[PDB]
């Protein structure tokens, strides 16, 4: 029987892409480029500062210098920052505080596998600190997803080996680190996304003891 | 005020998507091909019947007769018709019967732009035929979506100028076909997907008469 569960943050406790991309978009609107919308932000999902940036620059074919490159990188970093002082436990996903206080119950293990350099702020402001038995620090890790690096950490923070653990997970590329840290991945979304090898749950109302119970008996 | 609703059949009336996929799957474990999954059905959305097959061979570098070609995408669309035998009301995605008898009862024109060969056929087993005014032959136009030939070809079957009409649509190449022909574009999805310019909402349930006017009016 399952002896922890490793959670993604954005996409299954809460939504963080939502501040990035107006963080990405108030930066863009602020120096003249167009066309930062929601779907061009979906190529600024999972890649790091240096990349979102050229990709934006590359739209205008603005040319900036080391130093002007360094500046705006953190002045998209402060304004992502300022933004997510506004996180409340009003932006906890669906079923997700209902999980947490079931496993907790069970004395099932609670560990963050998350990229977030601001999830420990994160779960303070929802007020989930006190459910959560690890934090996989990302700076710790050597590799991100797809790499199973944050699985592991997180697994071996909590005492348990991944193939003791279940994964949650909204991303492909999270999915597959899951698959290759040992653990059992649970999918939300779509399967043309994530795959129809492994359980995928239409939304995150569905993460429930139970259905994870009989998840587990079934692999 | 708007003259008439412009519907697309797949992702807003009903699912047709997934009988196809069933049926490009059977075929391809029928023939020893691997990797027909949803994630790949994705690229064969929107394309014909002859290039979905190709790209289902192109996925085992492999070649058939042409004669053999033919009997395969037969034995496909044949699989595809068994399946949609079974259509039925129940089938009817939610808010969208509430949608249509509003429309009707406020003297609203309602026509099927759909790319569905069984268009008419999937509407009689839905018991919706009733509600529609017309159904744009998808057989009679130069072009499928993303060009706007389908939408101008439902508005002229009601008797209206597109720009006189409202289209509902869940696809990308959808929406386009709505603006290059005149209409005003409603999304079901995401902005993602979809687009920041034209109002989406998540699901068939907030198409309601009263919403539809709200947007119409704020353009
Ligand atoms: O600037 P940061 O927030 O520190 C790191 C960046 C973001 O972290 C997320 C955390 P998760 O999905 O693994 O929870 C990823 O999914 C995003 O795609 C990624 O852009
Ligand atoms: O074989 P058929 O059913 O005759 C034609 C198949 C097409 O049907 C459309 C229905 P609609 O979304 O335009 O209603 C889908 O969007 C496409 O993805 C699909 O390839
Ligand atoms: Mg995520
Ligand atoms: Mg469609």
């Amino acid at each position: 029987m399952f002896k922890a569960v490793l959670f993604d943050l954005d996409g299954v406790i809460t939504d963080t892409a939502e501040y990035h991309f107006r963080a990405w978009k108030a930066l863009a609107e602020e120096i003249g480029i167009n066309g930062v919308d929601r779907q061009f932000n979906e190529q600024l999902k999972g890649v790091s500062r240096e990349d979102s940036l050229q990709k934006i620059l590359d739209l205008a074919d603005k040319k900036v210098s080391a130093e002007e490159f360094k500046e705006l990188a953190k002045r998209k970093n402060d304004n992502y920052v300022k933004m997510i002082q506004d996180v409340s436990p009003a932006d906890v996903y669906p079923g997700i505080l209902q999980l947490l206080k079931d496993l907790r119950s069970n004395k099932i293990k609670i560990a963050l596998a998350s990229a977030s350099k601001n999830g420990p702020f994160l779960l303070e402001r929802m007020n989930l600190t006190g459910y959560f038995d690890a934090i996989a620090d990302p700076a710790e890790v050597a590799a991100s997803k797809p790499a199973p690096d944050i699985f592991i950490a997180a697994a071996h923070a909590v005492g348990v080996a991944p193939s003791e653990s279940i994964g949650l997970e909204d991303s492909q590329a999270g999915i597959q680190a899951i698959k290759d840290s040992g653990a059992l991945p649970i999918g939300v979304g779509r399967p043309e996304d994530l795959g129809d090898d492994i359980v995928i749950v239409p939304d995150t109302s569905h993460y429930t003891l139970e259905f994870l119970k009989e998840v587990w008996l079934q692999k």
